[PDB]
């Protein structure tokens, strides 16, 4: 996955 951008999928 990616470090960032965890505030999207989840």
């Amino acid at each position: 996955g990616n470090h960032w951008a965890v505030g999207h999928l989840m």
